[PDB]
């Protein structure tokens, strides 16, 4: 296999405007295939990439800046990963959008599925309305992401390279002292299968087809044999002996990471996907499903000379392989300190996280197509089914979500984020059987982890999760899905329509 920690971890240069003032930022951003090398071993890689970057540019923003970017699709006329026609019902082949994952945006500006273009925006979907975007960044500094969300074809426009990193940064956080510039550094965690001649795998169909399933056919899951952060194979990570900050990202399709330091040292979390926690975090280890963000910091200063690997126990598809998937990346403590480390790991982040107005039961369940394929259905609806996730603009609503499924199901609302309020397992046959809901044991609180804000949430198999949101600023059309993109893609997403009565 490709030989560890050779490539140093490329980061993502900052977009520069295209024009600037102090009332408007205006970006331009364009997919492109382009070619890139993974690994020092690899032949370059055909990709898709923002701007021809994989991953994308990062973005950064002020809190209420008033940013547009106009995202373009110069791709292409045809896919180089496998599609599946059975899945969705004259279309482009090739259809994107760009969802910008935890932003708060007019519902035209958010990414819906439906609101593709074509190349050019020669064709677009039935939901499109703009060519250029409006993120009026009127939400908490946190870490944000973007990435292609078109209806049917999020799991590969995804993992052709098109994600990238978006940081929104609020002034009154300045006097934190949290580590900033070039001691803050995003992390975008994805995983992939590349073939000897340096092309991407991904399958075209799942172990041992019948023959029979539709070639190609989509997969429930997709485990890739390696892990790439920012765009390079297993890279190693020169860091000064200091503080420094990390915007942890999951951008893999279905992989879910469980990440620790090989010298037992720790992480202390400062964020989560909807920004600073209220107080700061000190764990050994955590789970990183799909989408999920932590805003961790890593103090080297005790470690001077060491290498430090960033190491995953969780399985995909298996158990972990100490020689490869159980690998991330490696950190080298060996940069010579540039100046004073001035920064902070403060124990006071932030404030911490309401008529209940509704109380939604949902289920994650699904049935079989005519294949014989397992097809992932929130509420056994499909996406195309009449909108029942209807909730009132500037009201709180509970979810209750039901897994009596067999796996973790990473859920996703955009929007908004929300507060976390307990687990609680139930008995899966009895549930199967009747619909009834019997508990097995109490609610369990969130961990610490989990105790302030967030957008994607992993719902553990044989357990009822309880979310607490409050659904705005603005009313409109949004969805909510699970974020394992291969479930997302059929059919695990539904519309959720905020209403303004
Ligand atoms: O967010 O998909
Ligand atoms: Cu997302
Ligand atoms: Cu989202
Ligand atoms: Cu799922
Ligand atoms: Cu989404």
């Amino acid at each position: 296999t490709l030989e560890k920690f050779v490539d140093a971890l490329p980061i993502p240069d900052t977009l520069k405007p295209v024009q600037q003032s102090k009332e408007k930022t205006y970006y331009e951003v364009t997919m492109e295939e382009c070619t890139h090398q993974l690994h020092r071993d690899l032949p370059p890689t055909r990709l898709w990439g923002y701007n021809g970057l994989f991953p994308g540019p990062t973005i950064e923003v002020k809190r209420n800046e008033n940013v547009y970017v106009k995202w373009m699709n110069n791709l292409p006329s045809t896919h180089f990963l496998p599609i599946d026609h059975t899945i969705h019902h004259e279309e482009p082949e090739v259809k994107t959008v760009v969802h910008l994952h935890g932003g708060v945006t007019p519902d035209d500006s958010a990414g819906y599925p439906e609101a593709w273009f074509s190349k050019d925006f020669e064709q677009t979907g039935p939901y499109f309305k703009r060519e250029v975007y409006h993120y009026p960044n009127q939400q908490r500094g946190a870490i944000l992401w973007y990435h292609d969300h078109a209806m049917a074809l999020t799991r590969l426009n995804v993992y052709a390279g098109l994600v990238g990193a978006y940081i929104i940064h609020d002034p009154k956080e300045k006097r934190l002292k949290l580590p900033s510039d070039e001691y803050d550094v995003p992390l975008l965690i994805t995983d992939r299968t590349i073939n000897e001649d340096g092309s991407l795998f991904y399958p075209s169909a799942p172990e041992n087809p019948s023959p029979s399933l539709p070639n190609p056919s989509i997969v429930p899951a997709f485990c890739g044999e390696t892990i790439l952060v920012n765009g390079k194979v297993w890279p190693y990570l020169e860091v000064e002996p200091r503080k420094y900050r990390f915007r942890v990202i999951n951008a893999s399709n279905t992989r879910t990471y469980n990440l620790s330091l090989d010298n037992g040292g720790d992480f202390i979390q400062i964020g989560s996907d909807g920004g600073l926690l209220p107080r700061s975090v000190k764990l050994n280890s955590f789970s990183l499903a799909p989408a999920e963000r932590y805003d961790i910091i890593i103090d080297f200063t005790a470690y001077e000379g060491e290498s430090i690997i960033l190491a995953n126990s969780a399985g995909c598809g298996g158990d972990v392989n100490p020689e490869t998937d159980a690998n991330i990346m490696q950190f080298r403590v060996t940069k010579p300190l540039a100046q004073k480390d001035e920064s902070r790991k403060p124990k006071y982040l932030a404030s911490y996280p309401e008529r209940i107005q509704n109380i939604r039961t949902l289920k994650l369940a699904g049935t079989q197509d005519e294949y014989g394929r397992p097809v992932l259905l929130l509420n056994n609806k499909r996406w195309h089914d009449p909108v029942t996730e209807t909730p009132k603009v500037g009201t709180t609503e509970i979810w209750s979500i039901i897994n009596p499924t067999r796996g973790t199901h990473p859920i996703h609302l955009h929007l908004v984020s929300f507060r976390v309020l307990d687990r609680r397992p139930f008995d899966i046959a009895r549930y199967q059987e009747s619909g009834e809901l019997s508990y097995t044991g109490p609610a369990v609180p969130p961990p610490p982890s989990e105790k302030g804000w967030k957008d994607t949430i992993q719902a553990h198999a044989g357990e009822v999760l309880r979310i607490a949101a409050t659904f705005g600023p603005y009313s409109g059309r949004y969805v909510w899905h699970c974020h394992i993109l291969e479930h997302e893609d059929y059919d695990m997403m539904r519309p959720m329509d905020i209403t303004d009565p």
